[PDB]
């Protein structure tokens, strides 16, 4: 048997503190290759350990292809190979485009579907999984208008999360770290912020909000842990719901849903399954 392992790295589509993502080519087909910095080796090990435990396969989860470790003269090279989504991240997409009602709902219900799949334990199956870094940059847009969730480098099975998206109990260090349900409730908080980011870009009555990240109006770029703690925990601020949403039945329902992801009390927040059911009854 010939085992063709050569991947041609064609163009860099992402670079950050902790590595690069490349569009690559295997056997005439696009793949995405994440090349890890030595600084973020544990994200490669955690995602690899998870996929070695359960081969996740879901339309709303970025599709796994391979984990590769290659010996170099003085270092180890770590690659994660996945499906390639040419339309890029939701974060990217929402700057380039406004949404109609159908596309808005298809995006958010697809994200909820992916997240409920991660969260649910299946017997016979998969362990329950919490993501721990859900945000619009870790969601990819597919050609069919659904999204998929990426980056299980911080996932837990039953590095810290992006500070802008941290739930109040992470910022005030009251999270029950010995309780798996705590980590689901942190993802639900983050989901509510993503829902807000998407809903802003849905047109109603000729009106749309510009793309902004959550808390854009109350914290700096690269907010500190303390910046976020004072907004979210001490002052208990939440993202603004513009008046124009209350003229639109879809955005009225989505505002109620995002409120039920943002309760200070983590156990009051909706579950991913309840969010899907609610979204299927909207419109
Ligand atoms: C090692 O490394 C890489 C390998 C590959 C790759 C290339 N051709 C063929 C294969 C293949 C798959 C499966 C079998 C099975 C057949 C059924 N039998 C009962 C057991 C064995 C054999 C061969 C693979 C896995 C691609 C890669 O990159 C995309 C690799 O690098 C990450
Ligand atoms: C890693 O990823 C890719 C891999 C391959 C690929 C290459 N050679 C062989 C295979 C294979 C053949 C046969 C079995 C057997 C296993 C048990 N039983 C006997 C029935 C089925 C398994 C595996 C595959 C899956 C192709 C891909 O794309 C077309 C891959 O995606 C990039
Ligand atoms: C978040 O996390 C991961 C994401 C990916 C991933 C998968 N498909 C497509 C992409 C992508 C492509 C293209 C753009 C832009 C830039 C170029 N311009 C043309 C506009 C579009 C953005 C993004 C990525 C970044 C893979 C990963 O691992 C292999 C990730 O990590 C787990």
């Amino acid at each position: 048997r010939t085992v063709a392992r050569d991947i041609t790295l064609l163009e860099c589509v992402g670079k950050g503190r902790y590595g690069e993502v490349w569009r690559g080519s295997w056997q005439g087909e696009n793949v995405a290759v994440k090349i890890f910095s030595s600084r973020d080796e544990k994200s490669w090990f955690r995602e690899t350990e998870l996929y070695n435990t359960v081969m996740l396969r879901h339309e709303n989860i970025l599709g796994f292809i391979a984990s590769d470790m290659t010996s170099r003269h003085s270092s180890t090279q770590l690659w994660l190979i996945t499906h390639y989504h040419e339309m890029g991240s939701l974060y990217d997409y929402l700057q380039l485009t406004t949404l109609d009602t159908v596309s808005c709902l298809r995006i958010v219900l697809s994200i909820a579907s992916g997240l409920a799949h991660l969260h649910i334990e299946i017997f016979g199956g998969k362990p329950a999984i919490a993501h721990r870094d859900l945000k619009s940059k870790n969601i990819l847009v597919k050609k069919n208008g659904q999204c998929c969730i990426a980056d299980l480098g911080l996932a837990v099975m039953h590095r810290v999360g992006t500070k802008r998206y941290m739930a109040p109990e992470v910022l005030d260090e009251t999270i029950q770290v010995d309780c798996f349900d705590s980590y689901k409730r942190v993802d639900i908080w983050a989901f509510g912020l993503v829902l807000w980011e998407v809903a802003r870009r849905m047109v109603s009555n000729g009106i749309v909000e510009d793309y902004k990240p959550p808390f854009y109006d109350v914290v700096p770029n690269d907010p500190s842990f303390e910046d976020m703690r004072k907004v979210v925990c001490v002052d208990q601020q939440r993202p603004n719901i513009p008046n124009r949403w209350f003229s639109d039945p879809t955005l009225t329902s989505l505002a109620k849903l995002m409120k039920e992801c943002w309760y200070q009390n983590p156990s009051a927040r909706l579950t991913a399954l309840r969010i899907k059911k609610t979204l299927t009854k909207i419109d």
